[PDB]
């Protein structure tokens, strides 16, 4: 832990924890390709359990990066094509609004207005089909971006259909295991419960609730160590031995659409580096310009993903061209601006 990294990290995170009243936090900085860990506070306030490098945190929306890479891997395997109509994988989706909506639109939130959340009412596979059949797009496909769990969630569920594997089995065997993310789970096993941090919302300990397509959109839990490893894998995909996976990682970081200064990948979001911090709301509908054809992963990019659950807030960002990256996991959902400002403060300093 070079003193410079210790210094920038502690000087940035200590005040953050104090201002945001965060009970527990873990950070990993990947510098010149190697990880450095830092931990503060509590994983469980009541039982006085501290945050350690083995504490599991709910990644919330950061889970989408895993879904995007798993989708990229299925593409790489030839199991699906992003240009394929959604109906090719869900024939029961006969409603006419689906004509022209492809797996690319689902993966990138450009299907035409799918909702941020699947309604809680949807439980069964039957209610889900009914939800998508009855959904009425406000816009034609590929014209506007509206971040949506019901959009990338459907993408994740359909991308694994050809494999015959459940989404969780596919994720475990095709992404977690090959990358040695041995403490990353969609469902936390009883043996690992001792390490599962509690999230805190209004001072109350809470864990994420089950919901339709939760695994695919916001259901992964992981340790600061596994997330540092996930960041290393995304920083340098070429070191990954599994060909299809190496490929999927690259596909998830290609630039499919542009909205202002940001580009939409599969899961990951990117901005050209260098980026102004200030340049990095329940619903923000934004027109998008298609990148035809998609730009392959650009090394000079700030690649990132923010995510939260009712009780946790997380952020991951990295710059391929600098072999630099960071992961910040907390068991309190605090403002996104504060997460990005802290990450930029640290990475700019190490830049
Ligand atoms: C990630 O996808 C999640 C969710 C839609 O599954 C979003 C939710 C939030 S915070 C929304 C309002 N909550 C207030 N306590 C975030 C975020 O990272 O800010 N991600």
């Amino acid at each position: 832990a070079p003193q410079q990294i210790n210094d920038i990290v502690h000087r940035t995170i200590t005040p953050l924890i104090e201002q945001q009243k965060i009970p527990g936090m873990a950070v990993a900085v990947i510098y010149q390709g190697k990880p450095y860990y830092f931990t503060w506070g509590y994983a469980d306030i009541a039982k006085k359990q501290p945050v350690t490098q083995q504490t599991l945190f709910e990644l919330g929306s950061v889970s989408k990066t895993f879904t995007g890479v798993l989708g990229g891997d299925a593409i790489a395997r030839g199991e699906i094509k992003l240009s394929d109509p959604t109906t090719k994988y869900w024939p029961e989706l006969t409603a006419k609004q689906w004509n022209g909506i492809t797996l690319l639109h689902l993966a990138t939130y450009t299907a035409g207005g799918l909702p941020l959340q699947v309604p809680d009412e949807v439980k069964s596979s039957s209610d889900l089909l009914r939800f998508y059949q009855n959904w009425q797009p406000a816009w034609a496909p590929g014209t506007q971006r509206l971040y949506a769990n019901s959009s990338i969630g459907l993408f994740g569920a359909l991308a694994v259909k050809p494999s015959g594997l459940s989404f969780e089995q596919a994720m475990q065997t095709r992404v977690f295991q090959p990358l040695k993310l041995n403490h990353t789970w969609i469902n936390v096993p009883p043996a690992e419960e001792k390490n599962y941090a509690w999230g805190y919302r209004e001072g109350k300990a809470v864990h994420v609730s089950p919901g339709a397509l939760d695994a695919e959109a916001y259901g992964v839990k992981s340790t600061i160590e596994d997330m540092a490893r996930w960041v290393q894998s995304n920083l340098k995909p070429l070191d990954i031995n599994e060909k299809t996976l190496q490929q999927g990682i690259q596909l998830a970081q290609s630039r499919y659409w542009q909205t202002g200064d940001m580009y939409q990948g599969l899961g990951w979001e990117m901005l050209d580096w260098p980026v102004n911090p200030d340049s990095i709301i329940a619903l923000a509908a934004r027109p998008v310009k298609a990148i035809t054809p998609p730009t392959p992963a650009v090394r000079a990019s700030w690649v990132h993903k923010t995510g939260a659950t009712g009780g946790f807030g997380s952020y991951v960002a990295f710059i391929p061209e600098k072999e630099l990256g960071i992961v910040m996991l907390a068991n309190k959902n605090y403002p996104n601006p504060a997460r990005v400002d802290a990450a930029w403060q640290i990475l700019n300093a190490l830049q």
